[PDB]
């Protein structure tokens, strides 16, 4: 016995399956948000439902809002949202009940792990309700709560995405925000907050108080509970900017050869006199620049003049037995391998090398790290660049290998409202495009 | 410009220096565990201790009690902790003194990274001291505070260890548990816990409450503090056990070859019928199984009949180049590389492979979740398994690569007290010898 097959595209042994001539073919988890209007719930809601799929555990934001949007007509007024509008109040619980039953069908029938319950859940009630919904689903919850009461903090959320939204079209940006305040007044006389000491003693809870200063976890119950915290406590909301580029052209690049440890090129050179000049003007308080381990990488930080750490994990992905082969070479020693990988990107490992589902667990310490810092220079390679990317920009695993990211230009990233703002900077330095559209 | 050179023995691109005749040649943290005796402190230090110095940070614990045990004659009862007994209380103060002192000279003279300042620190005056001391010695300070007053908890931590501290020699059980709860009372009047919501709100701190079930986090300042809450996190005192071995012999160990994905030999499919046998008589509860993504380690789980889970991180070390080759081979075809391997295997790395450096990196995730979980068998590779082994053992990056893990034996690791109890089980099947002695 233990005869196994190597899978074709992901390499994975797997037992040989002589399947007879009639062949037969972990708990998913609501996250409650919890808190007032303009909490941050939905920034958190979004930014732990990018990096949950990113690291590849399906999740879906379900938002009661969007739910009333659609239910009801153009809004009007805070009035809506008044404790004693009986019929607002009606239509506001079928708008969560119905965001619930999306929540069941997304986890029990859809393949989904992880449901992001985004509404204010501030009354006990409410969150007993969800419980059940849970408990009867043979659900987890896991409640998120964000406590910020710094008028400054509620204001700023108004202002950069609330006066934005499609119900304050037809007001003004001053009365917006008067009417949003009145909108939070409705639920302040009904907001129980978690109460690990007594109340909710059992309860898996992290309360997130003052823009993450201080966290109150409770009970947390399994690994993907325990990620979450730890992400959580790494993000920020103060002002920076990530700047991502490739290293200068190399000598592969020109021989059009993949993978290798090759130096700059006389045109990488250039780029990295070029970057270091660019870098100057941008005029940053404290940049951290980062490199891979690989010499293309580390001659262009050596242009800048500045400190740099290089990271084993930014290095290019492994192509195994086709590493400083040209496409071409591939395609003509290894035709079935060639053909594997056009067909799925993603998911496809090179012989003995990785696949790009193998970067992204290997660049989850450097997202962990870009987190927690503030303005951070990447210079790295098209595969490695194409995942961190993915990650800013929330694009898909099937989208992920197809990134356009060329040589010789900077990707300026600038994190505003409930994503990245992208700009792109090209250097005016001449390189080869080492881009391949799909087939 | 721009010319690297790549070092021999950890082959990292650094500027050519062409160092002119006359050559020329981040803040250290003070971790405050706080606590009345018996909470568990000296067993959050050592763990700590052990996690951070495996991961490659300098971390030493000073306890403020062994330079009282160094001070004072044999101990006779809890009457030297009296607050009324001024002579203890000067003795003790400068026992305390004396462990900054040495705190001082490990983070500023001799390279140490994190100093874990393990006393009581129980009231807010000894505290201010300490963060006087940080504060001009230009540390950090992150204070570990473990609140238990569960009975069962306290007389457990005093039967588990304490009865047996040098302390107790004299006492019998009884007398020593009896002298330790009162030794404990000394403490309880003075004591004021960290209070992050008025006195302490400046502080960086974690509150670890009732075994872990909850924690109060409060500004955490950088990298490693954030580390080490996510690992308090994700450790517990639960009983359980650990099982490490090898997959059964392979084609590449009969040839003395060298990485590579060959499958078992005769004898390492006798092993890993041996291996079901032997799980099935520990009679566990539920046992997690993990493996590799090597077909050795798969075809020795297949035998199990038991679901496993396999792990890249888990893959033998990555010997680039020498890949598949014989040491003998390895000797005659790169004889520089051979030697510098023999006299630096920790930070030796291969050409476009790893080091056992690398390895610690790529397995700090295994080491994370085999902390989280309860029963576990791990069926991976040598060095894989040295690394790991290291970690649980406590031993050296120096010593690391030459730990004894033979082939078709199972190292059966039982946390007990400060450490693991380790027993070896052979399960009586021959294989050849692949462990190689230092010269
Ligand atoms: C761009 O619009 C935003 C709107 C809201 C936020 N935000 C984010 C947090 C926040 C909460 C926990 C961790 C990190 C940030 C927060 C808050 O605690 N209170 C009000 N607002 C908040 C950020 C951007
Ligand atoms: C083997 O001797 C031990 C002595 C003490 C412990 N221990 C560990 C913790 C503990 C604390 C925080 C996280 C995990 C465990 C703890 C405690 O909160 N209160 C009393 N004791 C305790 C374990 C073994
Ligand atoms: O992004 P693709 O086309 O999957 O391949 C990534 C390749 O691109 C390069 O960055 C250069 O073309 C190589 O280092 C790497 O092998
Ligand atoms: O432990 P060493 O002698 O440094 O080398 C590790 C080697 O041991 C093996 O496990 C077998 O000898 C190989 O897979 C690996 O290359």
């Amino acid at each position: 016995p233990l005869e196994l097959t190597q899978s074709r595209v992901q390499k994975i042994w797997v037992p040989v399956d002589h399947r007879p001539s009639l062949p037969r073919s972990n708990s998913p988890t609501v996250i409650v948000m919890v808190g007032l209007p303009a909490r941050g719930k939905t920034y958190i809601s979004k930014k732990l439902t990018r990096y949950l799929n990113w690291i590849g555990v399906p999740t879906k934001v379900f938002n009661v809002g969007e739910y009333r949007r659609e239910a009801v007509k153009q809004y009007s007024s805070y009035n809506f949202f008044r404790p004693d509008n009986e019929e607002a109040m009606k239509v506001r619980k079928q708008c969560a009940l119905a965001a619930l039953r999306d929540v069941k069908s997304y986890l029990a029938k859809e393949g989904g792990q992880i449901a992001v319950f985004d509404a204010t859940n501030t009354t006990r009630e409410r969150r007993h309700m969800i419980l059940h919904f849970a408990k009867e689903n043979d659900f987890k919850a896991f409640f998120i709560e964000s406590v910020c009461d710094d008028p400054t903090v509620v204001a700023s959320n108004i202002m950069e995405v609330k006066i934005s939204s499609p119900d304050y079209k037809d007001c003004n940006s001053a009365e917006a925000m008067d009417d949003f305040m009145k909108r939070i007044s409705c639920y302040e006389a009904s907001y129980q907050p978690l109460d690990p000491d007594k109340c909710d003693r059992d309860l898996s809870l992290i309360k997130v108080i003052d823009v993450g200063r201080r966290f109150l976890v409770n009970r947390v119950q399994d690994h993907i509970q325990s990620r979450i915290v730890y992400y959580l406590m790494n993000i920020h909301v103060q002002p920076r900017t990530i700047y991502l580029c490739r290293h200068g052209e190399n000598e592969h690049n020109l021989q059009g050869r993949i993978g290798g440890d090759s130096g700059l090129s006389s045109r990488g050179k250039k780029f990295a006199s070029a970057l270091s000049k660019f870098v100057e003007e941008q005029n940053l308080k404290d940049l951290r620049v980062w490199t891979s381990q690989l010499k293309s990488t580390i001659q262009t930080a050596e242009a800048l003049r500045l400190p740099y750490e290089q990271w084993k994990a930014l290095n290019e992905i492994d192509a195994g037995v086709c590493e400083e082969l040209t496409y071409e070479e591939i395609r003509d020693t290894y035709p079935e391998e060639y053909a594997l990988r056009e067909q799925d990107k993603y998911y496809y490992r090179y012989p003995t090398g990785e696949s790009y589902q193998d970067l992204v667990q290997r660049l989850e310490p450097v997202i962990m790290e870009l987190e927690r810092q503030e303005n951070v220079l990447v210079i790295c390679h098209q595969a490695v660049l194409r995942c961190l990317l993915a990650y800013f920009l929330d694009k898909s695993a099937e989208e992920m290998p197809y990134l356009k990211c060329p040589l010789h230009t900077v990707l300026k990233l600038t994190p505003v409202a409930y994503g990245c703002r992208v700009e792109s900077i090209y250097l005016n330095v001449e390189s080869v495009c080492t881009h391949r559209e799909r087939s």
